[PDB]
């Protein structure tokens, strides 16, 4: 359960 591929630039971890 995600449903996030996160294409642009965005994963702040």
């Amino acid at each position: 359960l995600g449903q996030q591929q996160a294409f642009p630039p965005q994963q702040p971890y």
